[PDB]
């Protein structure tokens, strides 16, 4: 769960945040996206984008009920139906989901 997390999408790794984002994150793609969790909330779910060498920052935004709505014209539940339509249609998240490379093995002895 918040810590841990499961290994979801390509996109799903854990929690990171954004300024470790945008600072340990040189960006430096074709353009991967990675999702965030909590960082300064009990609790919270933002979106991060990393573009060639931009970091992007466009929290999940809830609605007035429970979705998820970037905008407000494609409100959704899921992490992955955010991505699903901010495929295609990034009517929420600037940029538009690439190819979130994997990020198994970054460093580790």
């Amino acid at each position: 769960g918040s810590g841990n997390s499961l290994e979801k999408h390509s996109w799903y790794h854990g929690p990171v945040s954004r300024n470790a984002a945008e600072y340990l994150l040189s960006s430096g793609i074709n353009g991967s996206f990675l999702v965030r969790e909590s960082e300064s909330s009990p609790g919270q779910r933002s979106i991060s984008l990393r573009y060639e060498g931009r970091v992007y920052h466009y929290r999940i935004n809830t609605a007035s009920d429970g979705k998820l709505y970037v905008s407000s014209e494609s409100r959704f539940n899921t992490l992955a139906e955010l991505v699903h339509h901010h495929s295609t249609v990034a009517d929420g998240l600037i940029t538009t989901l690439h190819y979130p490379a994997p990020k198994r093995g970054i460093h580790r002895d």
